[PDB]
């Protein structure tokens, strides 16, 4: 089996967070309110005259809102995105995935995403209680998750449904978010929130090496229809991943009481870097039939 | 909020196998075959004429089988059980289930189940591997699983469905698995067969605190449909952990060859400890409600 996997399974110990920083709650130990929760540097209306016109407290607020926000759409993606793709392989519905080693490293990425859910949760609750954030709106669907929901709605088979449930996972898991790369370096806002998004990119650069294998090991045993459905449903899938809906950004705005919110949000690099989809695309020798032009990979990556 | 929860999620980065044995697939490494897999002592027909009668490999591949069964029957009663029941409470579908610190303490169980998952999808692995076993007969169904089909399909609706699911979870965090507390001490077997179980026990032990205070949260905010549906499906559950299911018995004995399987199971305590499902049933205040008659506590 893959030498890349082996590495992956007997590394996972030693590079995991949830082995390595369990006790993450104690992060909030001597709280300094005064150090911001999000980076203005990576807000896209920073420097915009209607943002700027504001109240210091009213651009904090959206600052928070953006941190809180970020991740909530985490965990939905975890929740509703990655976790059920790693779930199909686990359960056997692939041929080729009842292998000991396939199922050792995407069990142990099963771990991580539970323990990744856990650490977002607690800094949406931490901030929202060091914040004094008593309400705020329930509202957007990922529009990541509306393209799957809508992909899947009238597919007739299960067979195919769960290829492109993997599919969805698998781009999910190899394109790395911007938001969590930049927030991981960042020596501005709130140490919890740099360290906990550390933790999870490094765990992600993990996930995408072992999706990129499993993939090609599962595509390598699937029947011509399966491939060709896997096929299909990729271009889709980077698609829903390309796409910015900024329907976030204004719900934030507006509840700031920013004036000019629909004007600053009609106004409107943050792209994910899509190397290691590119990557998935490249061992599954299909570098020419996927209709998708990759964005160059960024500095960050 | 429940200081019980409070101490137990400030203490699961020291308690948790997930932090504490990450590295359980090396356990494995100066691997000895001449150690048994699993404890003839509390094998319940190892005293039987027609298991004594059976060769020396025979009777060494029962034991095989029986620990590759627990370790199966496990990872299903987290998977079909367990998880759904803890996920339920997390998807903030009963009022109440939004309080943080319930959500950190049974996220973190959802960390450990996870992570007991691949502790006991490992030691099948490593066992069929380093005993050579290439083939295996399906598994049956759960029997509690079993039981949870007919109840779900007797009781309708979405909103009934949750309340089956979280109780039936709820009881399985609750009553220990005799099996699971008497590998964990055995000094006899595979060092890591009693590690794992060890592991997973100390895990199940905090476990089964959280649940009997989430429980009593989301029983507090239930309407009395609700609780009435509650009531009705604890003694259910509580019988289906209770009863016992000799058929995977008889599959480990007619997979290893031994004759007169019939008989042995014809002639056929591993009871659980439900001392955590009684405190549960008091924690709710349905002490004189609950139709059902717990066992005395188990020695271990
Ligand atoms: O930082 C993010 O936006 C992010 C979202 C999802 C995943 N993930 O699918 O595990 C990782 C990072």
């Amino acid at each position: 089996g893959s030498a890349t996997l082996g590495r992956l399974v007997r590394a996972w110990p030693r590079r995991a967070a949830v082995v390595n920083k369990a006790d993450i709650l104690d992060e909030w130990a001597d709280y300094d309110t005064l150090v911001p929760d999000y980076p203005l540097e990576i807000v896209p209306f920073a420097e915009h005259p209607l943002f700027l016109a504001a109240e210091p407290h009213q651009r904090q607020r959206v600052l928070t809102g953006m941190w809180i926000g970020y991740n909530e759409r985490v965990i939905a993606t975890e929740q509703l995105i990655a976790e059920p793709a790693f779930d199909l392989v686990m359960h056997g519905v692939f041929p080729g995935s009842d292998d000991p080693l396939i199922r050792k490293s995407v069990q142990q990425a099963i771990v991580d995403e539970s323990f990744h859910t856990y650490m977002h949760m607690l800094a949406i609750d931490r901030t929202r209680e060091l914040r004094k954030i008593s309400e705020r709106p329930p509202q957007p669907e990922l529009v990541t998750y509306r393209r799957l929901r809508r992909v899947l709605a009238d597919m007739p088979e299960q067979w195919e449904r769960d290829i492109a449930v993997l599919v969805w996972g698998a781009v999910a898991e190899t394109c790395i978010n911007a938001l969590l790369a930049l927030l991981a370096r960042d020596a501005t806002i709130q140490p919890m929130h740099s360290l906990i998004t550390t933790l999870h990119l490094r765990d992600e650069t993990a996930h995408g090496s072992i999706v990129v294998e499993v993939v090609r090991e599962l595509y390598a045993r699937m029947n011509e229809q399966q491939r060709r459905a896997l096929v299909r449903c990729l271009p889709i899938a980077l698609e829903a991943f390309a796409e910015q809906d900024l329907s976030a950004l204004l719900l934030e705005l507006n509840a700031a009481g920013i004036r000019g919110a629909e004007e600053i949000v009609g106004d409107l690099r943050l792209v994910r870097d899509f190397s290691g989809a590119r990557k998935m695309v490249e061992q599954l020798g299909l570098d020419d039939a996927v209709d998708f032009d990759f964005p160059e990979r960024p500095d960050w990556s």
